[PDB]
């Protein structure tokens, strides 16, 4: 397993995240979100690795420890906001690139969109600070029931930035 850049599905299996009223889970639009930004990513020439496939949990240093074993320089977390969430953004790690990224990305995620360091986050920290290269979590609004064209068109916008900061980084 190598790879430039590795997407990581928040949540899974035993995990949900958030669920919505319908009972949509957080851990579902997190992989599918995942494997359609994969899809923009290989077709802008990017060797992308995940660190799950599946709806199976996987601890949080071994999200970290698989990115850093395939190589990887940019660490891209995929995550939903409570269903009552108005506004997308990006939380990014102290690690440097990681801010520069996060404003890349969140320029792409439309009206309202945030950037937060992981210090704003409710303990103080997140799983991806211990990444050593650029990472970022991604919160793509709320969890709800997510389309096809939806998850495309999050996937096409937010592909371009990425690969642009691989690309210059
Ligand atoms: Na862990
Ligand atoms: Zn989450």
């Amino acid at each position: 397993p190598s790879a430039y850049i590795v997407l990581d599905p928040g949540h899974g299996g035993q995990d949900p995240g958030a669920v919505a009223p319908d009972g949509t889970r957080e851990a579902d639009l997190n992989l599918a979100q995942a494997l359609t930004l994969k899809e923009y990513l290989v077709a802008l020439g990017y060797r992308v690795g995940f660190t799950r496939t599946s709806d199976v949990y996987v601890p949080l240093s071994e999200r970290i420890a698989m990115a850093r074993r395939m190589g990887a320089r940019l660490f891209i977390s995929v995550h939903h906001d409570t269903p009552t969430a108005s506004r997308p953004g990006v939380y990014y790690s102290p690690h440097p690139g990681s801010e520069e990224l996060a404003r890349t990305v969140a320029a792409a995620l439309g009206e309202g969109a945030w950037v937060r360091p992981s210090s704003a986050s409710r303990f103080g920290r997140l799983y991806i600070d211990d990444f050593p290269g650029p990472a970022i979590l991604v919160e793509f609004g709320p969890t709800r029931p997510i389309s096809r064209a939806e998850r495309i068109a999050r996937a096409q916008a937010v592909a371009s930035p990425i690969a642009e900061f691989a690309r210059r980084w």
